[PDB]
């Protein structure tokens, strides 16, 4: 019950709220039932429309018109927003040159540049270009200020999702946000786009920046705006805010536009009717930006052009049934679209079985534009999985794709030609980042990065402390002319422990064999000197990595690989190693092949056992520096240590001996060279984060040994490929991925097929950031380069897509 009998006299769009039966005025009211009788008169004012026109000039002030072209309305801080321009002879700010803004140049009293996000609904990047002839106001901001080509958004790449993300640097899986749609089961409550149950505080996770604004004794302006409030009364309430005396007025706002992602899904991402909408924004952010100039705040004002995802081509024929795969399709309950989510409709049905309804749905149709994952198998770049209100089955839709339960589903529920959703890599789904004021770079192009990243930049724009966030905070300090976050690098946790020869042969039964009994003074110490770290500047580029937690860790050197090897898990966190241009391929002698070697570095107690795997029929193993590139016979028995072995299934070895006996070689050729550091990962409680021992669900059977969730890699060159990866003077190049250890190729359809024509597409669907390993391992890469700290946390925040032009 809201008593709707108060006043909204000098209270429209007041910023703090009023608590209900009292009644509202703020830009959200609406959206309640509970704005006061005369909210719509006093507050959302049309007479004369919002363009000053000649015969307006110094007007006797008519308080019933939307804006005002009296004298006296600047210090009312209400004049339409091409007063000066109409009246007073002024330019409009695009037809300005742009001046490069070295420092705020603000009125008396504002003690921050303010910070205004202009957010825009499906401006996918391409738009930046192709839509660049209608959009002028947009296009100055771009070219003056500072731009990326396009900004990733997260999974979903729905408008939810990403907003929230925005707003707080979160993953959808940590915000809570994680659909248009969700079931929250510990709540028992749905949460939709129509309706109240969305409004509800427990559906919102982490810490928003207006949140963080404010207990920072910054005052925000009310982020969300009401559907029918139009465009034109956001902007001059905006300016009205901006207005108001210093101990009252916000230092950050937000606008946000329902277009062109409204046209999009109706029209297409690129239909004849699109152009429109992009005009209609430009003129929007034209109104801004004079408004700005009127109040001498354009050369003081941080804008954020942001969007939250793009569009794609998406039509009602392009739809796949579940009822054409599943014979219990009455048993579920399908969140559909553009990504599926799989749930039980009865929690009392205990005939109901994932496991055999992800055989019903993987690879039955030749050209099948769906793909079922569990949630913890999802490709690990999405962060999808570690939230109650994410479903254990889920689909990833291909691109112009929608899944639905039942084909009545499309027809009583073609509508729409333009769609979003899909995976974050998808290029149609790539969105927009400019960055214009004094606080960012002039004229300045910066990469593709991803929309988790901002929270922080915007708590830096307004010297906020940010809440802890999924950022790499200093990843975007080269967006910035100043406020700079200047990050120390982690401290290392845990010292590696150096062994020497401590174990004779015959202290081992751990049930190996190797052929290797043949008996020289010259290449003796040259042995010695290899276990020692001779060769370690070659396969050592960056620095070993550091170990951020507490445990018990030895580096052991050879001559073609350096690794750093865990007594508590029995295998390495990390080996290191470097293929040159000219490297040669070789092959594991025959004599060699069911090889394992005790290390006489490593206690048998800290050591793997060949029984163990002779034991687990499941089970079998695999090395991480790869026999295959060893640079010389002799070399080749290093490979062959109890130390360098890892836990691998049959179906994933034919995954990475293609990757290490063919696409390592592949990839030092075309990049000149390339460092390779490979490792496990385990992840049983599917966070995104490091496990403890005792959170492993799996070991090889008999024994103590682990079994990974994950194997990784990353893979670094010299940026400039002239120069070799060993002797690389400027920036890097990095690509990295995160493979799934599955006892099955289940999720490549052709794998029956020769490795080469699936096992290379399966890596890049698993591409991942260094920085996800990171979190995913508890090291620290790159700590010994002679590139900036900021510069190699960029790095580490590249994402290698594989996508086209
Ligand atoms: C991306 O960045 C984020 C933010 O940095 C990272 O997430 C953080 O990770 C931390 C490590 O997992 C985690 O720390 C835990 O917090 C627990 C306190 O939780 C509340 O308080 C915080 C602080 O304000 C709040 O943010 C939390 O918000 C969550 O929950 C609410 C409501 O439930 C949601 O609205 C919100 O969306 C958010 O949900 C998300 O996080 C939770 C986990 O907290 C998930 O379950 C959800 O799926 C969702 O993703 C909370 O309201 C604290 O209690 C934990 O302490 C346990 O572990 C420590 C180890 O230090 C141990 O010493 C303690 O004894 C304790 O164990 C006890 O509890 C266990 C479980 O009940 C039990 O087994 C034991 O026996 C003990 O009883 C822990 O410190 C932090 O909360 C989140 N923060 C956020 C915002 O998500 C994230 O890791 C990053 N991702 C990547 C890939 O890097
Ligand atoms: C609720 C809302 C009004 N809103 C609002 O006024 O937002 C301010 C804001 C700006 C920035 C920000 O980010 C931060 F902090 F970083 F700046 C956060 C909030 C958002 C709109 C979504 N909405 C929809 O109707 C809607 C429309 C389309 C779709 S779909 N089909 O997925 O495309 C889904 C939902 C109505
Ligand atoms: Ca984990
Ligand atoms: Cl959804
Ligand atoms: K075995
Ligand atoms: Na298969
Ligand atoms: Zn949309």
């Amino acid at each position: 019950w809201t008593a709707t009998s108060g006043s909204c006299k000098g209270r429209c769009f007041e910023l703090q709220e009023v608590g209900p039966p009292d009644c509202r005025c703020d830009n959200l009211c609406k959206s309640y039932s509970s704005c006061c009788h005369d909210f719509d008169e006093l507050c959302l004012k049309t007479a004369r429309g919002w363009e000053c026109t000649k015969d307006r000039c110094g007007e006797v002030r008519n308080e019933e018109n939307a804006c005002h072209c009296s004298e006296d309305c600047l210090s009312r801080g209400d004049c339409c927003t091409n007063y000066q321009v109409v009246c007073k002879g002024e330019s409009h700010w695009v037809d300005d040159d742009c001046e490069e803004i070295k420092v705020p140049e603000c009125p008396a009293g504002f003690v921050r540049p303010p910070l205004i996000i202009f957010s825009v609904d499906g401006f996918r990047a391409s738009y930046m270009k192709k839509g660049s002839k209608v959009m002028p106001n947009i296009e100055k901001l771009r070219s003056c200020g500072t731009h990326a080509p396009y900004m990733r958004p997260v999974y979903p790449t729905k408008t939810f999702p990403n907003l929230y993300t925005l707003a707080t640097g979160l993953y959808p899986e940590s915000h809570g946000i994680v659909g248009n749609s969700m079931y929250d089961p510990v709540f028992d409550a749905s949460f939709h786009l129509r309706g109240r149950e969305k409004f509800n505080h427990r559906w919102w996770g982490g810490q928003p920046l207006w949140i963080t604004a404010t207990k920072q004794g910054v005052r925000a302006g009310t982020f969300f705006w009401s559907v029918s409030i139009p465009h034109e009364r956001r902007i001059l309430t905006i300016l009205q805010w901006l207005s108001l005396p210093d101990n009252e007025r916000p230092s950050v706002y937000a606008f946000y536009s329902e277009q062109p992602d409204f046209s999009g899904h109706k029209y297409g991402p690129f239909g004849p009717e699109m152009t429109n909408p992009l005009r209609e924004i430009d003129k929007t952010v034209g109104q801004l930006m004079d408004g700005l100039k009127q109040l001498r705040l354009h050369r003081c004002v941080n804008v954020i052009f942001v969007g939250d995802h793009g569009m794609e081509d998406v039509t009602c024929d392009r739809t796949e049934f579940l009822s054409n795969y599943l014979t219990n399709v009455d048993d579920i309950t399908l969140v559909p679209g553009t990504l599926g989510r799989i749930r039980a409709k009865s929690i009392n049905n205990s005939k109901y079985d994932p496991k055999t309804i992800i055989a019903a749905l993987t690879c039955k149709k030749p050209d099948q534009h769906f793909k079922p994952y569990m949630k913890q198998h999802l490709p690990k770049r999405l962060h999808y999985a570690n939230n109650r209100r994410i479903e254990d089955i889920h689909l990833l839709v291909d691109r112009r794709w929608h899944v639905a339960r039942k084909p009545l589903d499309v027809y009583k529920k073609c509508f729409f030609q333009g769609d979003h959703g899909f995976d974050n890599k998808v290029n149609s789904m790539q969105t927009v980042f400019v960055g214009y004021g004094p606080t960012f770079k002039y004229r300045t192009k910066v990469p593709p990065f991803e929309n988790i990243e901002l929270y922080n930049v915007m708590c830096d724009l307004l010297g906020l402390k940010p809440a802890p966030n999924n950022g790499t905070h200093g990843s975007l300090n080269h967006l910035l002319r100043t406020n700079t976050f200047r990050p120390t690098m982690p401290d290392e946790v845990s010292r590696p422990n150096y062994p020497g020869i401590m174990y004779l042969q015959s202290e081992f039964d751990l049930g190996c064999t190797c052929d290797d009994k043949v008996e020289n003074k010259l290449e003796e110490l040259n042995k010695r000197l290899h276990t020692k770290g001779s060769t370690k500047e070659r396969h050592l580029l960056y620095g070993r990595p550091a170990v951020l937690y507490r445990t018990s860790y030895d580096i052991l050197y050879h001559t073609d690989f350096e690794s750093g090897y865990s007594e508590i898990f029995l295998m390495p966190l990390w080996t290191s190693y470097t293929i040159s241009k000219q490297a040669e391929v070789s092959s594991i002698p025959e004599h060699l092949t069911n090889c394992v070697r005790p290390d006489v570095r490593v206690s048998p107690g800290f050591s793997q056992n060949c029984l163990a795997y002779k034991n687990d029929k499941q089970m079998s193993y695999g090395f991480l520096f790869p026999p295959y590139l060893s640079s010389s016979p002799e070399a080749k028995y290093d490979a062959f240590l109890v130390t360098n072995m890892v836990p691998m299934y049959p179906a994933f070895k034919r995954v990475w001996a293609y990757f290490q006996r063919v696409l390592v070689k592949k990839y030092a050729s075309e990049r000149n060279g390339v460092n390779v550091i490979s490792g496990p990962i385990f992840d049983y409680n599917y966070d995104g984060l490091r496990d403890t021992e005792d959170e492993i669900k799996q070991y090889v059977e008999g024994s103590s040994i682990p079994v990974p969730t994950h194997y990784y890699s990353i893979i670094t060159s010299c940026l400039d490929f002239t120069q070799p990866a060993d002797k690389c003077d400027g920036p890097l190049s990095v690509s990295s991925f995160i493979l799934p250890h599955r006892p099955d190729n289940d999720e490549s359809c052709n794998s029956s097929e020769d490795e080469s024509k699936w096992v290379e597409e399966l890596m890049k669907m698993h591409t991942a950031r260094v920085r996800d390993i990171e979190h995913l391992t508890g090291l620290d890469f790159y700590r010994k380069t002679s590139r900036s700290y900021s510069e190699i946390l960029t790095l580490k925040t590249y994402l290698h897509t594989y996508e086209s032009e």
